[PDB]
């Protein structure tokens, strides 16, 4: 199931974070996308400690306890469950990839405090009733109460003809007044040339990209309600004091934002 021979997006993201959950058609793509783009490790590892301060935010501050996390990827410490169930221990987080490495890897997904609940499912985000109609899902989550839809790192990896503002909107819908959208999005406005050569490297791969304005970012909000400061750069979203230390504008290539449905 695993095909070891082509390069992944969640294994390339894994071996240039730092993890060892990748094969080596991952490392030549990670290794061929960071020549031509150097800063490709402190995006990546940005990315990481933006959805971080994302969940930190939403089970802290906004009283989240339940999440559904769309492109779950290799799991990796701490995981979305762990910053939730540290805040709350009965916080419930349901993980959704479709690379079959995942599901090899779901039992750090699984290990669960006692007073919460975590499951995994292997699914398709083109398919919104796979996902919402789950049993792993509907047994974990209860719908009528808010939950926090996480969509990381993902969404580039969805071309324009299957709808991705659509797909996002669309899980959003069962969820209640009171739920959240997060979400981490591709562009190219920084670094044009540069991250354009890294997205040319994906497509010569079979995973083409889709990389996004910050008007094009503004579709997937509409209707929702911002939390400060709005959609940015994620090196500038709720950063510590240590967040934007020896970055560049040019060294982060996504957009942060979260937001609350009304």
């Amino acid at each position: 199931r695993i095909d070891t021979e082509s390069a992944h997006s969640a294994r390339i993201y894994d071996y240039i974070i730092g993890g060892k959950d990748y094969y080596p058609a991952d490392k030549e793509a990670g290794d061929a996308m960071s020549r031509e783009w150097p800063a490709l490790p402190v995006h990546m590892r940005a990315n990481r400690d933006w959805m971080n301060r994302a969940v930190a935010h939403l089970a802290k501050e906004a009283g989240i306890r339940q999440f559904l996390d769309i492109g779950t990827g290799i799991p990796t410490s701490p995981n979305l469950h762990e910053i939730a169930q540290s805040v709350a221990p009965e916080s419930r987080v349901v993980y959704v990839d479709n690379d079959p490495i995942v599901l090899t890897l779901s039992q750090g997904l699984l290990a669960s405090t006692p007073e919460g609940r975590t499951a995994y499912v292997e699914a398709d985000m083109l398919d919104p009733a796979s996902i919402l109609d789950a049993p792993e899902l509907r047994d974990t989550l209860d719908l009528t109460r808010p939950v926090a839809l996480t969509v990381i790192a993902i969404v580039h990896f969805v071309l324009d003809e299957d709808d991705a503002v659509g797909i996002v909107r669309r899980l959003l819908e069962p969820l209640p007044s009171g739920s959240y959208l997060a979400m981490s999005i591709g562009t190219a406005e920084f670094a044009p040339q540069e991250v354009g050569r890294v997205a040319r490297e994906y497509a010569a791969r079979n995973m083409p990209m889709r990389l996004r304005t910050h008007a094009e970012a503004e579709e997937f909000f509409e209707g929702l309600e911002l939390v400060e400061p709005g959609i940015v750069q994620v090196h500038k979203w709720h950063p510590d004091a240590a967040t934007a230390d020896g970055i560049r504008d040019e060294d982060i290539a996504m957009y942060g934002a979260v937001a609350r449905k009304p």
